């Protein structure tokens, strides 16, 4: 009965959610909290029990890239998650509007993954849920954090090769925001499995007091929308 | 300087469109406004300025199908539109839950189109704009008119045939909540040209009363948005 | 018992039908006829009896785009159609050839569309009737009216963006004579549904003396195929 | 200057060719003229110079498949062919219609290759030249020979397999009347080189009396356009 | 009982074939072994049982292009066969490495046909048998012929067009070794058939010492191959 | 110059490298070797220097699946690896044959990911270098450890759904021996950068003992390629 890969049981799992790629980063928020219970550790799957703001919801590392956050989002969603956001990096598509350690928060992404498509036709939206959304926006608003809004490209090439042409430019002309590697997939599998989903993503390329900053707001969001259940 | 298949020039474009299917129904929605002045006809594209709680707003029908509509709504965006809300009828994909009658406010699509796709790859998502399905649900609210929300497939095909199968139970089983036929494609016209959109839809198969509600609603949610502009 | 858009019922469905894009064309070609009939006008469905050369069938509207048009086909197609002609407009896409109020009669067409394909794999072919198509060349022989022949692309973008190339310049090279955005769709559903199609377009782009050609090839052809039903 | 795999020089292309499959046929085809004169044998490509009814024309083997025909028919188009005729087998797709022996003369065929997708997009119609097309009909009429018409499958699998449904069913279904592996190809080489062409078939499986009169049919058919370019 | 396009009985088929696309090589091949019987000739299909090195096995020309050598690989396939080698020509596509007259082994090959995706999902690998790929390096090392190893582009377009671009050059920078057109299919008949495939090919473009080398390495090969069902 | 994810620098990068999946089977592979040094920890991606038999070459753990698994493997390739070896977990897709804790040195590979396809068509065949495979194969057979060997079905959906059927019943029926998430990825990205790939995989569903077997195998087959470079 412990998930395969989380190695954790149903029982541990909280209604809120909140994933990161690092496991590193779990480490990171989790001192933030105002308490914490270290629960598991299995490959990059890093899994802890926070306590903040009189809430309880779990912090999870995902691993890079797609296929390997959905076996974590899989586990998640169908063992009790109601609600889960992403908090993560991600490169500028908008370099004139939208620079280094900025923050955006996304509604929508682009599917550019396999897995994705694997469980529905790609005409299906890679969406978040308006309420998580909107909750992030009102967290950062009352913490007086500046934010962006706007799509992610969600692609599974990393590194470029020079043969065929990444379409990132195309999504830059399209107005896309900001570029990572797993919310789509994250958006994807939310809506098939009845999760309500968000992200929230910092810029690093194309500052800590911002990553600060991004995991307060992470961490508001998570508690307010955890009342909702508890 | 006349628009081709609108036949309004850019000065008669307002900074909000309410947009129909049926001409007919634009000439229902003029007379429940304060008052209005009819613009032009041409084709299907009717097009009627309305005068509502103080605002100023153009009502325009697009016809059936996303390449007709395509038309309409890329004039209005090239000339000036910064908000698009489309008010249509669809199907229930839930019929145990959304019913005959029941009216849905939309925050994305199923690009089960072609011309979205001559435009920007299928992994691109179509989603609407927060703020203007925000606003939605709040004109809702404040008028006591029950809504769901979720996601539409706009499909070209109205008619199923028996040799390729229709996605639609799949996106049943996906979690969509209705079906028409223009929606995804306002999305993603709107994304890439910088236009804000949304979708309210009233399901008539798979009550004149609900229609007035749904009316009222739109109405309501333009007037707000008109505002932001004036 | 009414068709669903075209709000006419089986009864009044002739054997041919001449199909356009617009219903104010309707009223124009209604005009030109021996006498006529107005049965409906529904959204941009317009249907009128057209009586021609001792011959009686249908001139009915479509509108723009493959959709919209689809829905018009399959109505007809399925409550006894057996001969739909389409008389449109199309741009040249050979224009050192090929000029402003030229007129071709199509052959077959490249399926730019969607609908096609949720109806067949997109490896089938848009091609007409070739009875319909000697039908017409021979209308327009004894009329002296000179005409093209060939391949029309029937595409779902009137207007194209900068991200993705159009593909009427690689359409252009492989010898398409015209564009235009309902004409595959027609072939293909007349060939599903056994209904015997053709296509005959006057270049606006890329004269109303040749807008009147047009008409009376179109509807002498009509009358020829429809006395074969009589 | 030998033409590489034909084996023949471009003087020695007349303006209508006759193709077929099998070499073996080109010499049961060659006697049944009224003179000949052997010119190449490369490979599966075996070239013939025939006179018929006071006409010069070449009849050529293309062997089995799409990619072996391409390389025939561009060799053939490239260097001045202007009428190129496929005289074939084939097998029934509306059994309980077109039987054994029975001949179609073909419209139009689906593209399930791959070299014509390699030359032009799948959207694309595999169609005849309406005159070729008109002449076939003719020369069956003036000789009481009865033919059915319709569109062929061209297909690259002969042998299928049971991983992957075959689409034939699908294709039956949706009215193509024959199956065989090479007129799709033709008809879209054809198109993009200016090239004129058409097919006639016989039907095997799903008498050498019928296919002495296919043959007749086809012979008569390329003197009737060999007269228009001699 | 006869193979339909072979013309040869199951008996006729030993456990390893040396396959090639010109009928005419088969001839020149039969001359080089210990001694021959000539089986069949059927449209390009020539058949004869070779007899090298204590051992027997058939050389069977497939034809010019996929969709005519998968008949011929699986009429083999089907009735007994468990090794096939080809022994054929190819371009080169490192043109400062690989030269004319150079021989290359090939492990596996891009799926550019249309038959092996009939067959089974583009993302299955064309693949060739490693014992076979091994035999066949053995016995050029044993003859100290120098030898290339790389992939294969099987492509069903031998004659490029200027709308679509041909891959090629993307095939090259991606360390693809050679190009032709059959390779590829015989791999995944191969491997959906539990057949052992392998190919050995010589670059004439972009020395019939060479060629004697080559067909020896092949013969050579199937010796060694035979004795394991001897 | 610290590579991004591995955070190691170009000079700590060995001609051979042994991958896999979790950071703790490197720490598991570190103790049976001679001697090591551990190099870096990041994310999910764990860097070792392995000594064994007289000769050097890391171990690097690349997380699950196919996109994060390729940030690994282009950083390798990029900065100096010449064979990278993957070491993993697999699936048995021939339940009767292959069995829980067997063995399988694959040679190819299912490219069922999105990154290889951002990279190179999906025509290009997931292949490994034939002298890694047979040096694999050879330290098997002196270990006296049977091995199967064939082709694995490198997936990016762990979890399937029940919209979508999932393809792994068609691999089966196509021969496909196992299936894993990232060794295509690995084959395609070292054909692209000139770096020879091979897998070892053993079978979990659908022993220790046979695990310490295949480290064992894979670890002597790493020293064996070492010496090449050294
Ligand atoms: N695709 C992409 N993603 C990112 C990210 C965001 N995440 C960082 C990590 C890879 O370093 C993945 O989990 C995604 C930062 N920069 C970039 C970039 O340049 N590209
Ligand atoms: N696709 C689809 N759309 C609709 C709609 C909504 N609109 C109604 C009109 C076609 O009747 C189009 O503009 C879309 C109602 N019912 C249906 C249905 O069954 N199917
Ligand atoms: N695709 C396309 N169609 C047309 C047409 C023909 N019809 C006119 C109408 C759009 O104005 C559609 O019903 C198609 C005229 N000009 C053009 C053009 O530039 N492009
Ligand atoms: N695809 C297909 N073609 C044919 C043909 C027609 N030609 C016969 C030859 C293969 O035997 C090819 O050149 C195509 C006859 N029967 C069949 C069939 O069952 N299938
Ligand atoms: N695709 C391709 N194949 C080849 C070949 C190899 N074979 C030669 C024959 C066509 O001449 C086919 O059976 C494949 C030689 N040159 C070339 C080339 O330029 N292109
Ligand atoms: N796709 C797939 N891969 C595996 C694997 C192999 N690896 C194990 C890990 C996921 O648990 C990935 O890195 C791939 C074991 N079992 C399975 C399975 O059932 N499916």
């Amino acid at each position: 009965n412990l998930l395969r890969h989380l190695k954790i049981s149903k029982e541990q799992i909280t209604p809120v959610v909140l994933v990161v790629g690092d496991p590193g980063r779990v480490d990171k928020i989790k001192v933030v909290c105002d308490s914490y219970v270290d629960l598991a550790y299995n490959r990059e799957y890093k899994s802890v029990e926070c306590h903040y703001k009189g809430q309880k919801f779990l912090c999870v590392s995902h691993g890079v890239g797609s296929a390997g956050c959905a076996v974590c989002f899989e586990e998640l969603c169908q063992n009790g998650a109601k609600v889960i956001i992403r908090a993560g990096s991600c490169g500028s598509l908008q370099p004139d509007l939208i620079k280094r350690g900025d923050i955006c928060i996304c509604n929508a992404a682009v599917r550019e993954d396999r897995v994705s498509h694997l469980l529905i036709h790609g005409d299906f939206p890679a969406v978040g849920d308006f309420d998580v959304y909107d909750t992030l926006n009102k967290c950062a608003q009352e913490l007086n954090v500046p934010v962006f809004n706007g799509i992610s490209v969600s692609s599974d090439m990393y590194y470029p090769n020079k043969i065929i042409p990444s379409r990132l430019e195309d999504y830059s002309k399209a107005n896309a925001a900001v570029d990572e590697m797993e919310l789509a997939t994250l958006m994807v599998i939310g809506t098939l499995r009845k999760v309500k989903t968000g992200g929230i993503l910092i810029v690093d390329g194309c500052v800590p007091h911002q990553l600060e900053n991004m995991i307060k707001i992470a961490l508001g969001a998570c508690a307010k929308l955890a009342t909702k259940y508890a």
